[PDB]
């Protein structure tokens, strides 16, 4: 039984403690039904308490348990929030331990994968300045994890996207469009696409940050995957007002889109057409 395992989390014997902690995280990784049974067993206050443990073996497993629980539904995510996990997770973004730092980013990214209430709770905990600073990390793993977290925050309402812009994420996201790293380029394109899925003001902020010359340059890429990612970001920008449409035209996207209508890849043909048609709309 699970409530017996929850009781073992404050056991003076480490083998007993760690085995219950491993089991609970293993169960938490097996779908929303199993996530609900771990929550119902009263595991969340005990897991959050284990976040201030100086024992890396405990901390790693407890962070792994909480990330998995935060991968569930919005009400399951909200329970991780209500158990007071966010201050400990934000504080853990200052850890010089790369293992702890990545797991802390996983947890925050999963919490922010929820609805606007869960996204806002991550913003309100003060995660944004740390996430923006991590966009400058020379560690690709941390950078990629930080970008997934910002992309999730930017997937919410206009007020949640405005928080990412107000944190100064756009100059760093635009610079990442010049990365020779295709994985980082995709995530930066995805984060910018999410911001561009907001209101005209959010779309304009992407343009004012200087994303259009880098986006237009990516339309000439011999890589069809990058092309698809750039077209998606452009289609979101083109969905704005006439002031936003004009800026894309002024960057020379039309000429690149019209050329992309004669591409071998049918998915490229389709998306370039919808983007070009959205731009030339009146
Ligand atoms: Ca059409």
């Amino acid at each position: 039984e699970l409530p017996q395992m929850v009781q073992q989390l404050n056991s003076p014997d480490q083998q007993e403690l760690q085995s219950a902690l491993r089991k609970l995280s293993q169960i938490a990784s097996g779908g929303n039904e199993q996530i609900q049974a771990v929550i119902d067993a009263g595991a969340l206050p005990a897991l959050v308490q284990l976040l201030s443990s100086p024992n890396e073996q405990i901390l790693q497993e407890a962070l792994w348990a909480l990330s998995n629980i935060a991968s569930g539904g919005n009400e399951q995510i909200q329970a991780v929030i209500d158990a007071g996990a966010l201050p400990a997770l934000v504080q853990l973004l200052s850890s010089p331990n790369e293992q702890i730092l990545q797991e802390a980013l996983w947890a925050l990214s999963n919490i922010a994968s929820g609805g606007n209430e869960q996204i806002q709770a991550v913003i309100d905990a003060g995660a944004l300045p740390a996430l923006v600073q991590l966009l400058s990390s020379p560690n690709e793993q941390i950078l990629q994890e930080a970008l997934w977290a910002l992309s999730n925050i930017a997937s919410g309402g206009n007020e949640q996207i405005q928080a990412v812009i107000d944190a100064g994420a756009l100059p760093a996201l635009v610079q990442l469009l010049s990365s020779p790293n295709e994985q980082i380029l995709q995530e930066a394109l995805w984060a910018l696409s999410n911001i561009a899925s907001g209101g005209n003001e959010q779309i304009q902020a992407v343009i004012d940050a200087g994303a259009l010359p880098a986006l237009v340059q990516l339309l000439s890429s011999p890589n069809e995957q990058i092309l698809q990612e750039a077209l998606w970001a452009l289609s979101n920008i083109a969905s704005g007002g006439n002031e936003q449409k004009q800026a894309v035209k002024e960057a020379g996207a039309l000429e690149k889109l019209e050329q992309l209508q004669s591409h071998e890849n049918e998915k490229i043909q389709k998306e370039a057409q919808e983007a070009l048609e959205k731009l030339q709309s009146h």
